[PDB]
């Protein structure tokens, strides 16, 4: 039952990067990005 907005703390991304996921998702670190796509499928949870 977790969450995309916990898994930003687990990864240590950003505030405003989670934040922009919805308004911008272009702005992730590459190495981060691909981190991130994996950890989606995983918690599979971004309303």
């Amino acid at each position: 039952a977790a969450t995309m907005k916990d898994v930003a703390l687990k990864a240590k991304v950003s505030t405003a990067t989670v934040s922009r996921a919805l308004m911008n998702p272009d702005k992730v670190s590459q190495a981060t990005r691909n981190r991130v796509e994996k950890a989606a499928r995983e918690v599979g949870y971004l309303p």
